[PDB]
């Protein structure tokens, strides 16, 4: 095994809760969901109460045409769903967010 101390680490997942496209929420409960599961600690960010958000977010990621879900961590940029649930597949979530 490997034990010794703990990081402070400020994930945000930048979700939505008003959306038509669907698929998005099915994303976006995934990486809530894995990351419950994983009991991984974060933040979830609306991004539909506050407009900016949705741009602020977009800016973070990368790209105008960005959409959720949205993993960060503190002041760094993890990826999208996909990277994320990428990573999460092959067990190295810990490697694709900040915290190993």
């Amino acid at each position: 095994g490997s034990e010794g101390a703990a990081t402070m680490s400020g994930l945000r997942v930048y979700s939505t809760s008003v959306t038509g496209s669907r698929e998005i929420k099915s994303q976006q409960s995934e990486v809530t969901r894995i990351l419950d599961g994983k009991r991984i600690q974060y933040q979830l960010v609306d991004i539909s109460q506050d407009n900016a958000l949705r741009d602020e977010m977009r800016t973070l990621a990368g790209n105008p045409k960005a959409t959720p879900p949205q993993i960060v961590n503190g002041n760094h940029y993890c990826g999208d769903y996909e990277l994320f649930v990428e990573a999460v597949e092959q067990d190295t979530l810990q490697e694709f967010l900040k915290l190993a």
